[PDB]
C-alpha cells in the first residue's frame, strides 16, 4: 500500500496546520522511499526542522534544503545525489509532488509541491506524490510567498513523519 507521510507546518513558529502526502511508491519506489525516509529522519537526517525557502503563489512551493536552506544544499539518503527513476507521472495540476534538481540526475532532497500545473517540467522533474490532506494549508503557504520567491514569513516543517 502507498505510504502516506505528513508535514506540521509553523508560520514564524506559529503553527498553522497539517499537510498529507500519498507518495507513488507502485510507481517511483526509489524516489518516495527517499521522501519517506527524510520525512522519519529514521537515517539520522531529514526534514523536521527544515523550511520552504522559495514560495511563488501560482506555482509552487519549494523546501527540503536541511543543509544550506536556502535551495544550494541537500542530500538524499543513497549520497550526495541520486538518479532520475523515472517520468511516468505527469505534472498535472495542484498538490503534485516532484522533486527539484539542477540537472539531469541530480536529485537529492529538495522536493516542490505544485500550486499550479506545471507541464513543461514533464520528463525533467520526477513525480512521486500528491497532497492527500491539506491542501488548505498549502493555499495557505502560498500567501506567505512572493514572485520571486522570498517568503514574507519562515515557513518550517515543524514535525513530519509518516502514517
Amino acid at each position: 500500500v502507498n505510504p502516506t507521510v505528513f508535514f506540521d507546518i509553523a508560520v514564524d513558529g506559529e503553527p498553522l496546520g497539517r499537510v498529507s502526502f500519498e507518495l507513488f511508491a507502485d510507481k517511483v519506489p526509489k524516489t518516495a522511499e527517499n521522501f519517506r525516509a527524510l520525512s522519519t529522519g529514521e537515517k539520522g537526517f531529514g526534514y523536521k526542522g527544515s523550511c520552504f525557502h522559495r514560495i511563488i503563489p501560482g506555482f509552487m512551493c519549494q523546501g527540503g534544503d536541511f543543509t544550506r536552506h536556502n535551495g544550494t544544499g541537500g542530500k538524499s539518503i543513497y549520497g550526495e545525489k541520486f538518479e532520475d527513476e523515472n517520468f511516468i507521472l505527469k505534472h498535472t495540476g495542484p498538490g503534485i509532488l516532484s522533486m527539484a534538481n539542477a540537472g539531469p540526475n541530480t536529485n537529492g532532497s529538495q522536493f516542490f509541491i505544485c500550486t499550479a500545473k506545471t507541464e513543461w517540467l514533464d520528463g525533467k522533474h520526477v513525480v512521486f506524490g500528491k497532497v492527500k490532506e491539506g491542501m488548505n494549508i498549502v493555499e495557505a503557504m502560498e500567501r506567505f510567498g512572493s514572485r520571486n520567491g522570498k517568503t514574507s514569513k519562515k515557513i518550517t516543517i515543524a514535525d513530519c513523519g509518516q502514517l
